[PDB]
């Protein structure tokens, strides 16, 4: 018939698909590894099939600019359909075509230089609570789980910035806001579920009517009333122009359409920030020279363990180098994807309506062809002297083009703002429980398989 015939017929190379599964079984080593191997084997372009769905992997920087930038609105506007979303259909990251265009520009005003600057003092409160929590754990001497302390900070930041609600999470070890969020996705291919959709996608519209989800009305009802609650607050006291505010501004934004974005943003700013800071501390711990060289810049730009400011945060060139370099090793997203909504030729390559075009970020970031010593943590590769030798289309930890990460500037600041405080008070040391080297899990979340547990000493 067809479907599986597509890449042989187009003469694009790739792994031979099995009936029904496609190349699904090759995800056994995780898909970054699968991607790494494909790159090595097939070169600049290749195809494969998630079940019956053709995916075209592309690695040329030109071709990548075309799909992410030059042809975003015209052909490549949406990501692959998600799996049973429900009312989350309207969440910006899941929305398509014109629905997305109106939400993008209704929400993009949230992350503007001035807005972040107003979040600066707000975080400079949750900064202090991170340390005072850590200082109690520097007493014992025995091992700290970064994901836990950092996850509780990030929660605090997002709930407070976007919403104006101080939920005190750092002075609340037991908290439902964080414990429901972390259980929002079990994206796992060893788990039959997301596996039994990206191979049984015909079963997606089956699940819509069954009202079943990727967070089964367990997490979403918490926030369906918890964000219904933060919503009344503003509608009552005749303050600040934030996320929760600028969504109240538009009320053509509806009600479950407001919640949906909140849920995105609550999740997004909890799981990323915390996963990346965990990665940064792992690298700083296992590279003490780099940890110090940074403690030095922080001390130089901010003497007497001074309170970080917006302006000073952008001064710290080595910090940014450290962050970018961790994000080179751990692009938390792994791949960027854009469904091709009409037949198209790009940079001299035919691509048929319906195909998913995929940019393997994790592979590009590790390309032995492009990066000298690509598995080594080498912050110096992002120096003024070297930074420009770096292709914004090979290095893409935040995606690119109109559909790139709405949360980028906030994330970078948020992270930098925590790191500053954390390092201007403590040093981090590997202990016996620390996994050296760090190995990644095989799920669809770029994560360490053992949590990063380190040692904390005062200064
Ligand atoms: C280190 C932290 C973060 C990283 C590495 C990251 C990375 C990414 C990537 C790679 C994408 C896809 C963009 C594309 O494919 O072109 C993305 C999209 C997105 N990110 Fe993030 N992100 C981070 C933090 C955040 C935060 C804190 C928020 C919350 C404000 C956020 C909200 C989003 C949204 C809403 C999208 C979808 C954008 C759209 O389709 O309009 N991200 N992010
Ligand atoms: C809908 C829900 C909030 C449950 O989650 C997602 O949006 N689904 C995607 C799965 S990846 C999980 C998070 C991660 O490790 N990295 C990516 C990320 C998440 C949020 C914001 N920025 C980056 C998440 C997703 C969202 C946008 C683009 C691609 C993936």
């Amino acid at each position: 018939t067809h479907s599986h015939g597509l890449f042989k017929k187009l003469g694009i190379p790739g792994p031979t698909p099995l009936p029904f599964l496609g190349n699904i079984l090759s995800y056994h080593k995780g898909f970054c590894m699968f991607d790494m191997e494909c790159h090595k084997k097939y070169g600049k372009v290749w195809g494969f099939y998630d079940g019956q769905q053709p995916v075209l992997a592309i690695t040329d920087p030109d071709m990548i600019k075309t799909v992410l930038v030059k042809e975003c609105y015209s052909v490549f506007t949406n990501r692959r359909p998600f799996g049973p979303v429900g009312f989350m259909k309207s969440a910006i990251s899941i929305a398509e075509d014109e629905e997305w265009k109106r939400l993008r520009s209704l929400l993009s005003p949230t992350f503007t230089s001035g807005k972040l600057k107003e979040m600066v003092p707000i975080i400079a409160q949750y900064g202090d609570v991170l340390v005072r929590n850590l200082r109690r754990e520097a007493e014992t001497g025995k091992p700290v789980t970064l994901k836990d302390v950092f996850g509780a900070y990030s929660m605090d930041v997002i709930t407070s910035t976007s919403f104006g609600v101080n939920i005190d999470s750092l002075n609340n070890p037991q908290d439902p806001f964080v414990e429901n969020t972390k259980k929002l996705l079990r994206f796992d291919f060893l788990d039959p579920f997301f596996l039994s959709i990206t191979v049984f996608p015909f079963l997606i519209p089956i699940l819509e009517v069954l009202n079943i989800c990727v967070f089964p009305r367990e997490v979403t009802n918490f926030l369906r009333k918890s964000v219904k609650r933060m919503k009344e607050s503003r509608l009552e006291d005749t303050h600040r122009v934030d996320f929760l505010q600028l969504m109240i501004d538009s009320q053509a934004l509806s009600d479950l359409e407001l919640v949906a974005q909140s849920i995105i943003f609550i999740f997004a700013g909890y799981e990323t920030t915390s996963s990346v800071l965990s990665f940064i501390m792992y690298e700083l711990a296992t590279h003490p020279d780099v940890q110090q060289k940074l403690q030095e810049e922080i001390d130089a730009v901010l003497p007497n363990k001074a309170p970080p400011t917006y302006d000073t945060v952008l001064q710290m060139e080595y910090l940014d180098m450290v962050v970018n370099e961790t994000l080179r090793l751990f692009p938390i997203a792994m791949r960027l994807e854009r469904v091709c909504k009409k037949d198209v030729e790009i940079n001299g390559m035919f691509i048929p309506k319906g195909v998913v075009v995929m940019i393997p970020s994790y592979a590009l970031h590790r390309d032995p062809k492009y990066w000298t010593e690509p598995e080594k943590f080498l912050p110096e590769r992002f120096s003024k002297k070297n930074k420009d030798n770096i292709d914004p289309y090979i290095y893409t930890p935040f995606g690119s083009g109109p559909r790139n990460c709405i949360g980028m500037r906030f994330a970078l600041m948020n992270m930098k703002l925590a790191l500053i405080r954390v390092l201007q008070n403590f040093s981090f040391k590997p202990c016996k429980e620390t996994q050296i080297p760090l190995k990644l899990s095989l799920g669809g979340l770029l994560q360490p398989e053992k949590p990063v547990v380190l040692k904390v000493e005062s200064r």
